[PDB]
């Protein structure tokens, strides 16, 4: 589990969204595994606006932050899980690292701010849903 809290927005994995998220929906995209809902309180996270390929992510199944090298956002084939069939997921970045299903939501960050959230995993790989192209998270 986990979310990004920027401005009056809450960014979560679409497959982990709650009823309150769906009832206060701003935007959702199944192909990216992302959903954004509105919040009453202002958040403290800042979004990175860069092309970094190195950063640090939080792994809840280890209680640890790991430094990682990650690929550029791309269209990657992801195996079937309990939330999606086997399919292509867009705007996804891969790294070598530990991930279990419940690690979804952990933040990946670089020197500029938040880069994305854990979205996929298995066999020593971890995939992150990028949010750096979502410029509207910084306003309105
Ligand atoms: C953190 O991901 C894992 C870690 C270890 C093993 C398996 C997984 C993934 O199958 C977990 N996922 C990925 C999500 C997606 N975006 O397709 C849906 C889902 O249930
Ligand atoms: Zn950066």
């Amino acid at each position: 589990s986990g979310a990004i809290y920027v401005g009056n927005y809450r960014v979560v994995n679409r497959h982990l969204a709650t009823h309150n998220d769906w009832a206060n929906l701003v935007w959702e995209d199944s192909s990216r595994d992302l959903l954004v809902s509105s919040t009453t309180a202002q958040g403290c996270d800042t979004i990175a606006r860069c092309d970094c390929q190195t950063g640090v992510y939080y792994c809840s199944s280890r209680r640890k932050h790991y430094p990682v090298s990650f690929s550029k956002p791309s269209l990657i084939f992801v195996e079937a899980s309990e939330y999606y069939p086997a399919r292509y997921q867009s705007h996804l970045m891969l790294a070598v690292g530990h991930s279990e299903p419940g690690d979804c939501g952990g933040i990946l960050r670089c020197q500029h701010g938040v880069v994305g959230i854990v979205s996929t995993g298995g066999n020593g790989l971890v995939g992150f849903a990028d949010v750096r192209d979502l410029l509207w998270l910084d306003e309105e």
